[PDB]
């Protein structure tokens, strides 16, 4: 009766390891598109249903490389997901959310037959770390008709996104690039009281967390985009009522529950 339910009854172990379908990627190269710097798509197969799309910005200096296994991790639980490279290495957060917007135009009008297969393009997301995680919150304040945005350990010199999209950020307590307390925790702060949003800090984790396979990123990320995607409620139970000695910090309006 829900339509976009995807997969079996989740287990909190089953989602720190890949899901049960299986990936293919697609290389875009960077003169192959308008508004961003090409990258890698994820996208399931063995499969008739489409899925909802999510697209994922890297940080300053990095490539999709840095952000590879959780886009695989994420398609393989049922996503069609693209991870960006940006125009350039240095381009800042309100650039990489400009580059985002591009490239999810991309995925729902030019991206190859097998990706639009799998794709329903009125279910999109948006994800990503540090500067990537900045544009993830502008592009959810531009955007409201996105589903949902996790920017990952975020980084931003503006504070405050107006935005309706529901928000889960990760935070890193050991982070000294964008320490919580200046980045992920005002940015929680100043979203809209209305907006559901939830704020959950990695215990003694660095700003290079969401670059390796990390078990708590893998559970909150794919929790958030199975909630709000595919409006898939048998996930609230990872974002509601939660134990995890992972998490040293949680914050939450429990608009999701």
């Amino acid at each position: 009766s829900n339509p976009y339910q995807r997969g079996p009854n989740p287990t909190r172990s089953a989602l720190t390891a890949d899901g049960p379908f299986s990936v293919r990627t697609y290389t875009i190269s960077r003169l192959s598109v308008s508004g961003f710097g090409g990258g890698v798509i994820y996208y399931p197969t063995g499969t008739s249903l489409t899925f909802g799309g999510i697209a994922m910005s890297p940080g300053y200096t990095a490539d999709a490389s840095s952000l590879a296994w959780l886009g695989r991790r994420l398609a393989s639980h049922g996503f069609v997901v693209l991870v960006i490279n940006t125009n350039s290495r240095f381009d800042g957060p309100d650039s990489r959310a400009s580059q985002l917007s591009a490239a999810l135009n991309y995925l729902r009008t030019s991206s190859p037959s097998a990706v639009r297969a799998r794709l329903d393009a009125n279910r999109l997301a948006v994800a990503g770390h540090s500067m990537g995680g900045g544009g993830t919150l502008r592009i959810a304040e531009q955007n409201p008709s996105l589903k949902a945005a996790v920017p990952l350990t975020p980084w931003h010199t503006d504070k405050t996104f107006n935005t309706s999209v529901p928000v889960l950020i990760v935070g890193a307590e050991a982070d000294t690039v964008a320490p919580v307390s200046q980045h992920a925790i005002p940015f929680y702060q100043n979203l809209p009281s209305t907006t559901p949003k939830v704020y959950v800090e990695l215990c003694n984790a660095s700003h290079i967390a969401p670059n390796s396979p990390n078990a708590a990123i893998s559970v909150y990320t794919i929790s958030w985009m199975k909630l709000w995607v595919d409006n898939d409620t048998r996930y609230r139970q990872f974002l509601c009522n939660v134990n995890d000695p992972a998490l040293c910090d949680f914050r939450t309006n429990n608009r999701h529950c």
